[PDB]
């Protein structure tokens, strides 16, 4: 549970989580959020 993983629904940069979050949502995560490393949508999956 809680894999990282760029979402990939995310069409662009990370500006914000808003976006992000229900990126995530649609997607087979729970969370999201910006990663730490650059600026991508770093979403979490219960895996």
């Amino acid at each position: 549970r809680e894999c990282k993983t760029e979402s990939n629904t995310f069409p662009g940069i990370c500006i914000t989580k808003p976006p992000c979050r229900k990126a995530c949502i649609s997607e087979k995560f729970t969370d999201g959020h910006c990663s730490k490393i650059l600026r991508r949508c770093l979403c979490t999956k219960p895996c």
